[PDB]
């Protein structure tokens, strides 16, 4: 089921395609269409090995030059395809640590949505390229419960799927219902424990029971019970736990539904995801917002940053 919009291509000649893009270059003006075209069609992998027979031909980074040739949100799409789609999450939480204060949209998206083996995955590639760790430098730009919050996630060590105990549903089901709408006040501890360390199938079976003890939906009583950054926090996981799709599906759509666009998320949703689930955040779009994510790009962006960003998603209808 889960499902990406872009695959490795069939017939890839890593050094024919170094040459396609050395002539879409050289020579005053830069031919952006057959780049565009190219790069949306090469799997991630394949835009590596591409990278790296450029080099030896003709001892030029592919990167650097496409910057040169480039500008706008046009290049930073382009780049945004061409970082190591191991390196890729990394790289965003850095330059969301980045600065003096510091991206909560960013830190939140990719942590609540991220599963324990992608993220430690990305603490790793974090180190290694960036010399840092990632619990230390999230620890240095936040605080309170966000922080807190941000660090269970980042353990990594959500329990496993396994046979649910119902017994064991209804506890955390009322746990909840006395730490929050039942206390004067909120035990966040509690919701921190039970939300960044249950299994995601037990905790889908203790959101419905609180729904049946309670009258609300545990999205309900964290807007009742809670504010701010970890507000939005605890929402992203809820929402990650119910469907990973969905929620990217709706951070997309809120990146474009007001006036401008939010680039920089829809640049990191589509080619972060792009081989991963894509195809399903295009039905979980349509489903729930009634348009397809093609139309909504169509409609909100322009350029060769349009038809690159049509051609990564692809679908009508969805
Ligand atoms: N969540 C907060 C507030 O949640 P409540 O709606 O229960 O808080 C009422 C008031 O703020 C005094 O605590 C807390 O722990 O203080
Ligand atoms: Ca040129
Ligand atoms: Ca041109
Ligand atoms: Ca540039
Ligand atoms: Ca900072
Ligand atoms: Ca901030
Ligand atoms: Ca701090
Ligand atoms: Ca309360
Ligand atoms: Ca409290
Ligand atoms: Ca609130
Ligand atoms: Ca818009």
């Amino acid at each position: 089921a889960l499902r990406g919009t872009v695959t490795d291509f069939s017939g890839f000649d890593g050094r024919a395609d170094a040459e396609v893009l050395r002539k879409a270059m050289k020579g005053l003006g830069t031919d952006e269409d057959s780049i565009l075209n190219l790069l949306t069609a090469r799997s991630n992998a394949q835009r590596q090995q591409i990278a790296e027979e450029f080099k030896t031909l003709f001892g030029r980074d592919l990167v650097n030059d496409m910057k040169s040739e480039l500008t706008g949100k046009f290049e930073k799409l382009i780049v945004a395809l061409m970082k190591p789609s191991r390196l890729y999450d990394a790289y965003e939480l850095k330059h969301a640590l980045k600065g003096a204060g510091t991206d909560e949209k960013v830190l939140t998206e990719i942590i609540a949505s991220r599963t324990p083996e992608e993220l430690r995955a990305i603490k790793q590639a974090y180190e290694e390229e960036y010399g840092s760790n990632l619990e230390d430098d999230v620890v240095g730009d936040t605080s309170g419960y966000y922080q807190r919050m941000l660090v269970v996630l980042l353990q990594a060590n959500r329990d496993p799927d396994t046979a649910i105990d119902d017994a064991q549903v209804e506890l955390d089901a009322q746990a909840l219902f006395q730490a929050g709408e039942l206390k004067w006040g909120t035990d966040e501890e509690k919701f921190i424990t039970i939300l960044g360390t249950r299994s995601v199938s037990h905790l889908r079976r203790v959101f419905d029971k609180y729904m049946t003890i309670s009258g609300f939906q545990i999205e309900e009583t964290i807007d009742r019970e809670t504010s701010g950054n970890l507000e939005n926090l605890l929402l992203a996981v809820v929402k990650s736990i119910r469907s990973i799709p969905a929620y990217l599906a709706e951070t997309l759509y809120y990146a474009m539904k007001g006036a401008g666009t939010d680039d920089h998320t829809l640049i990191r949703v589509i080619v972060s995801r792009s081989e991963i689930d894509l195809f399903n955040i295009r039905k979980e779009f349509r489903k729930n917002f009634a348009t397809s994510l093609y139309s909504m790009i169509k409609g909100d962006t322009s350029g060769d940053y349009k038809k690159a960003l049509l051609l990564l998603c692809g679908g009508e209808d969805d």
